[PDB]
């Protein structure tokens, strides 16, 4: 409340920190459907279904340019990469597939560095 404040956590290292998981997000095998956004003039239904897109290319611009107040806003656009793939993509399909193993990989890495 107003003068009474938790101890402050160090948070200086967090954009460096978030710029090094996406990095190896971005240079895992299984990234292809989400390093750039969904082309909306080439895949029927995704315009009108998906209302929030997302992707790896959009994540890296808003991260280089001070659009993330801190790292939950960063952790929230990289779930609704793979929230928006599940939305559109059958589980049993290499896309479906990708995403689900996309979201492991970055759930432990996200643990890791910071919990």
């Amino acid at each position: 409340s107003m003068s009474v404040k938790k101890p402050k956590r160090d948070d200086s290292k967090d954009l460096a920190l978030c710029s090094m998981i996406l990095t190896e997000m971005e240079t895992h095998e299984d990234a292809w459907p989400f390093l750039l956004p969904v082309n909306l003039k080439l895949v029927p239904g995704y315009k009108k279904v998906i209302k929030k897109p997302m992707d790896f290319s959009t994540i890296r611009e808003k991260l280089s340019s001070g659009q993330y107040p801190n790292l939950e806003t960063f952790a929230l656009d990289v779930r609704l990469v793979f929230d928006n793939c599940e939305t559109f993509n059958e589980d049993d399909s290499d896309i479906g597939r990708a995403g689900h193993n996309m979201r492991k990989y970055f759930e432990k890495k996200w643990t890791d560095t910071f919990k």
